[PDB]
């Protein structure tokens, strides 16, 4: 087995067989007893000789420590400042996952609470997010930090950044999906923080990397677990030799990570970490508030806003004609970057639209396929293959019914989502490249998520068929209240 760009997809990097330098790690029986397996740097940090592994716990760290470890004892205990017999100090992690007790040593103010009250009072998503990257590099030192938010389909994008001037920018930047494979995407929803301390560094093995049984050590739990040679060579094409990640959890799920980069190699001390994951705790919380905040602000100003316009229509006599004169305010009610209003067969468009004649055709298929009903799509060249032609204009369309009876309707467009970009970074930089080539820089990253989205416009979010849902009952309803006045004219 080697791992290279053909299977990195599916790479079991929570099996990796080796740890970080920056501590060691045993392995011992679910009840603490037996040392099953051990780091191969072990006796060099605890001061011990040979092959550890048949030890008893006991034997090999004193009865002390291995009564309060029992004691502490899949959320790992942290236990800084504890001393092995021979009086070595070490901050130690202990963790119980399949049955399996594994300890991790390291040798070894208010930090969190303050952090915190500088993000506590952020009223926007924005507000929290450019302040943050900015307050993590001035507390925890490192040369950038970013936070990445992913994308429906799983691309990331880079929506804050701080950084040491002379570095690129990489604000504004997509990365493909599987840029982070799913057992990646995995190990950020279990666990708060990932250390990467070298990226130059040697690992050190697990002894044995495959037990009697034929069972490898579950590392998903360990901070010390080594990461995987396709990430060390793209951090290594960056200038990267260090990173700590905090993991965004908003609904129980992954919103994203912030991410600290340094140049050279880079550990916080356990305590500092405790503090950072407590940070990135309440800033999750607070980012899924905010968003809330957010969503409930836009629907309540798309209530107002048809208020409005009903209120216009109890006025005029012709709705026909209110609509001919307001569509595009509509505009307003879901982001987009045209609007469009199909009545009595014309067609009135305002803002980035398929072309006029391209219309007739458009409106034939939404009336095939919207059986009463908002129909989307952010892939209109895939329902109608001739509409790759104006993808630069319009390749994503909201369709909202406004009539019970005739086949009239409001159209939403956006633009494909290249067109709406706003990349902070040097088109002109490059990056020198390993064994496994350009596939690992984030120049290309980008390149390739760019051709993953030709024709494809941002998709309609869940907040955004709300909303159309709401000015669907309300635009069918007035036409109907209106329908005896219509039929005269
Ligand atoms: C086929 C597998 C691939 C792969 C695997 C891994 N990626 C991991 C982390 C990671 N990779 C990136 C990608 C970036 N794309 C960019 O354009 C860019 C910067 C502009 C970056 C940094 C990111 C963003 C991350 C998240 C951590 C970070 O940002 O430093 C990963 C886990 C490493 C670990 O064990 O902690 C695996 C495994 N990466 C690939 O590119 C493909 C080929």
């Amino acid at each position: 087995y080697h791992v290279d760009l053909t299977n990195c997809d599916r790479e079991p990097i929570h099996i990796p067989g080796y740890i970080q330098p920056h501590g060691c790690l045993i392995a011992c029986d679910n009840a603490m007893r037996m040392v099953l397996r051990h780091s191969e740097n072990c006796g060099e940090l605890l001061g011990l000789e040979g092959d550890l592994n048949g030890r008893t716990a006991e034997d090999v760290l004193g009865k002390r420590l291995v009564h309060d470890l029992r004691n502490a004892l899949t959320r790992p205990a942290m236990l800084p400042a504890m001393e092995t017999s021979d009086g070595r100090s070490f901050d130690i992690s202990l963790h119980r996952y399949k049955s399996t007790t594994i300890i991790e040593f390291e040798p070894s103010l208010g930090t969190a609470r303050k952090m915190v009250d500088r993000i506590r009072e952020a009223d926007s998503v924005e507000s929290l997010i450019s302040r943050t990257t900015r307050l993590v590099k001035a507390t925890l030192g490192y040369d950038r930090v970013l936070i990445y938010r992913f994308e429906e389909d799983g691309a990331g994008k880079v929506v804050s950044e701080a950084k040491q001037p002379e570095l690129e920018s990489f604000l504004g930047q997509y990365f493909p999906a599987s840029d982070i494979p799913q057992q990646a995407r995995a190990l950020y929803l279990k666990n708060t923080l990932r250390i990467i301390s070298d990226a130059s560094g040697t690992p050190i093995p697990v002894l044995p990397a495959v037990d009697v049984s034929g069972e490898p050590l579950d590392l998903s739990y360990a901070h010390l677990r080594n990461f995987s040679p396709i990430h060390c060579e793209y951090l290594r094409n960056m200038g990267v030799a260090a990173s700590m990640s905090i993991s965004v959890i908003v609904d129980d799920a992954l919103w994203g990570l912030i991410v600290c980069h340094h140049c050279s190699p880079r550990v916080l001390s356990m305590p500092v970490r405790i503090a950072a994951a407590m940070f990135g705790e309440f800033f999750s919380m607070f980012l899924q508030v905010l968003k809330q905040k957010r969503r409930l602000d836009t629907i309540n100003h798309a209530h107002a806003a048809l208020d409005r316009f009903l209120r216009l229509a109890a006025h005029r006599a012709n709705l026909e004609e209110l609509l001919v004169d307001s569509f595009q305010d509509f505009a307003r009610l879901i982001p987009c970057d045209g609007v469009g209003l199909w009545v009595g067969n014309n067609w009135h468009g305002h803002g980035a639209t398929p072309p006029h004649d391209a219309i007739p055709r458009l409106a034939r298929f939404v009336a095939s396929v919207s059986e009463g009903r908002v129909w989307a799509t952010h892939a209109l060249s895939q329902a109608i293959p001739e509409a790759e032609i104006y993808a630069d204009t319009a390749a994503g369309m909201l369709a909202i019914p406004i009539s019970q009876v005739k086949s009239d309707y409001l159209l939403f467009f956006r633009k494909e989502i290249v067109q709406n970009l706003n990349w902070a970074g040097n088109p002109e930089k490059s990056y020198e490249t390993g064994p496994m080539g350009d596939r690992l820089t984030p120049r290309k990253s980008f390149a390739i998520w760019k051709e993953s989205v030709r024709l494809q416009a941002q998709p309609w979010s869940e907040a955004d068929r709300e909303i159309a849902e709401t000015a669907r009952i309300a635009l069918v309803g007035v036409a109907f209240h209106h329908s005896e006045l219509m039929a005269g004219l």
